[PDB]
């Protein structure tokens, strides 16, 4: 595998989102791998819709929380996710109105990473694109990153809380990291994005609910 790898690069990855009040970070986290692929598969990079995954998968919580294997399911079963011009982001659960005519990708399945597996998810990076991570965000120090590779060893693993996007990995000044697109707005961390320590003992639990799209 290469030593780093970055798909904003390469124009893979679309403008970082802000969730605002809603508990929909796993939606964010998964139209972000899902249009990883979507560009990597038509060459096309657009928005897709976190709001029809929040209104229609059933198996998550909407704005109260979910899991992303439950949603590349969903837009399987579906046979689509919507564009977001074609369905909105309105931060509220509401009735699920997906609509065939704005349908925007599809998907054919999902891979999940072993459970705690760096290794697995930086070949998963190199060889798919992006991935969809969960990760321990409640920190005090999550909230302030600015800059370099974040570490904090009160990072607890057991707590997935908040659900993100790899989009690549490297090593700054000696420190391995993964790039990590987060879904707080373009005014949280480094324009949105926080490079997470990485092969520190899977810092965060950034490799305990890995998942990506099969398109
Ligand atoms: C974001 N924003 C939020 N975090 C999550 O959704 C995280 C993402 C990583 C996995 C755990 C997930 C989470 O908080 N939940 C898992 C699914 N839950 C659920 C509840 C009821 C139900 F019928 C089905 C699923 C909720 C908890 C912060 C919200």
């Amino acid at each position: 595998a290469p030593d780093s790898v970055d798909y904003r690069k390469k124009g893979y990855v679309t403008p970082v989102k802000n969730q605002g009040q809603c508990g929909s970070c796993w939606a964010f986290s998964s139209v972000g791998a899902l249009e990883g692929q979507l560009k990597k598969k038509t060459g096309k990079l657009l928005n897709l819709s976190p709001q029809n995954l929040v209104d229609c998968v059933s198996e998550n919580d909407g704005c109260g929380g979910g899991y992303m294997t439950n949603a590349f399911q969903y837009v399987q079963k579906n046979r689509g996710i919507d564009s977001e011009d074609a369905y909105p982001y309105v931060g509220q659960e509401e009735s699920c109105m997906y609509n065939p005519t704005g349908k925007a990708a599809k998907c054919r399945g999902y891979r999940e990473i072993p459970e705690g597996n760096e290794k697995a998810l930086k070949r998963a990076v190199a060889r798919v694109g992006p991935v969809s991570v969960a990760i321990d965000a409640s920190l005090t120090s999550f909230q302030f990153y600015s800059k370099g590779v974040y570490y904090d060893e009160s990072c607890n693993s057991d707590n997935l809380n908040h659900a993100v996007l790899a989009v690549g990995y490297g090593i700054q000044k000696g420190n391995k990291h993964w790039i990590i697109k987060n879904s707080w707005g373009e005014n949280w961390g480094n324009k949105g994005y926080i490079l997470m320590a990485r092969n520190k003992n899977n810092a965060c639990g950034i490799a305990n609910l890995a998942s990506f799209p099969k398109m």
